[PDB]
C-alpha cells in the first residue's frame, strides 16, 4: 500500500524510535510499556510483510501485528515473536498460518487506555508457536480463525507492525509493508 | 506535616491542574485517565484532612486518599466520593469509620503502570457508603481494616489527595493537610 501510520506510544525510560518510510528502528532499555511501528490508518486483509531484527536483551519483548477495530472495540495481536510476555487470558483455540501454528486467546482489558479515551475492551490474541522475526502475516487466516471461535471483529482502524516492551532492553530494526 | 508531594499524571484531553502549597485545582473535559493531587513523599498514620468542591458534569470522577506501598507493591483508594465508578474487582468486608462505613475491595492489575515500571499488583480500595467532599480520613482504620481481611501492604511510598477521572467534564478545588 504505502506506510501512512506512526504507532509512537511510550510511557518512560530510554526509547529510541526511528520510523521511515519503509519501516523502523527502535533501541530500549525501559521500565515502562512503549508500542511503537509503522504502518496503515486503516487495516486491510492484504497479507503483512515484516523482516529484519528483534533482540531481546532482557525484559517483555514482543514483534507483532498491532491493531484496533471498532463497533465493536478490540485490540488484537499476532505475535510472530514473543519473550518473557505475561500470557494473560484465555486459550480459545488454534490457527495454522504462515508455516507454522498459533495459539489464540481472548482477554479483557478493564479501564485501559484505547483509541476511544480510556475503556473496558477485549483483545484478540494469536502468538505464533514457533517465533521468527522475518515472514509474511496473512491477516485474513487469523481474522477468519477468531469469527469461527467466537472472537468478533468490528469496523477497521489503524494496523501497524509493532514492537513493544518493559522491563528491560533491545533492540530491533524492521521492513514494513503489504 | 506539610505537602512535599505532587501527584499530577494525565494521558490526554483538556485537564487544567494547579497545584498550591495548601491544595490543588483541576478543571477537565477528556475521555483519558488522569491522577492529580497533593500529598507527601511518604505515607504515614496521620489523618489526612481535605475539603472543598467536587463536580462531575459527566462521565467517571473519584475523590479519595490514594497512594502506593512497595514490597508488595500496592495501590491503595480511601474514595471519599465517586460517580459512573465501574467497581472492579472483589468485595471483602466493611470498616466504619469517620461517620461513615466503607466496602472494602481487592483487585488486580496485570501489566499496568506503577510506580516500579509497568507490573501486575493489587489494589486495596475503601468506598465510602456516603459520599462527602470535606472530612477527615483516619488512615489507620483502613489501614487495620485491610490488614485484618488478609489485604497486606509493605513499606509506605507516596499519599496523596487525588481526583481521578475519564469520559467527561468537571473540577474541583481541594485543600490538603494533615
Ligand atoms: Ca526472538
Ligand atoms: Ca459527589
Amino acid at each position: 500500500a504505502s506506510i501512512n501510520y506512526d504507532q509512537n506510544y511510550q510511557t518512560g525510560g530510554q526509547v529510541s524510535y526511528s520510523p521511515s518510510n519503509t519501516g523502523f528502528s527502535v533501541n530500549w532499555n525501559t521500565q515502562d510499556d512503549f508500542v511503537v511501528g509503522v504502518g496503515w490508518t486503516t487495516g486491510s486483509s492484504a497479507p503483512i510483510n515484516f523482516g529484519g531484527s528483534f533482540s531481546v536483551n532482557s525484559g517483555t519483548g514482543l514483534l507483532s501485528v498491532y491493531g484496533w477495530s471498532t463497533n465493536p472495540l478490540v485490540e488484537y495481536y499476532i505475535m510472530e515473536d514473543n519473550h518473557n510476555y505475561p500470557a494473560q487470558g484465555t486459550v480459545k483455540g488454534t490457527v495454522t498460518s504462515d508455516g507454522a501454528t498459533y495459539t489464540i486467546w481472548e482477554n479483557t482489558r478493564v479501564n485501559e487506555p484505547s483509541i476511544q479515551g480510556t475503556a473496558t475492551f477485549n483483545q484478540y490474541i494469536s502468538v505464533r508457536n514457533s517465533p521468527r522475526t522475518s515472514g509474511t502475516v496473512t491477516v485474513q487466516n487469523h481474522f477468519n480463525a477468531w469469527a469461527s471461535l467466537g472472537l468478533h471483529l468490528g469496523q477497521m482502524n489503524y494496523q501497524v507492525v509493532a514492537v513493544e516492551g518493559w522491563g528491560g532492553s533491545g533492540s530491533a530494526s524492521q521492513s514494513v509493508s503489504n
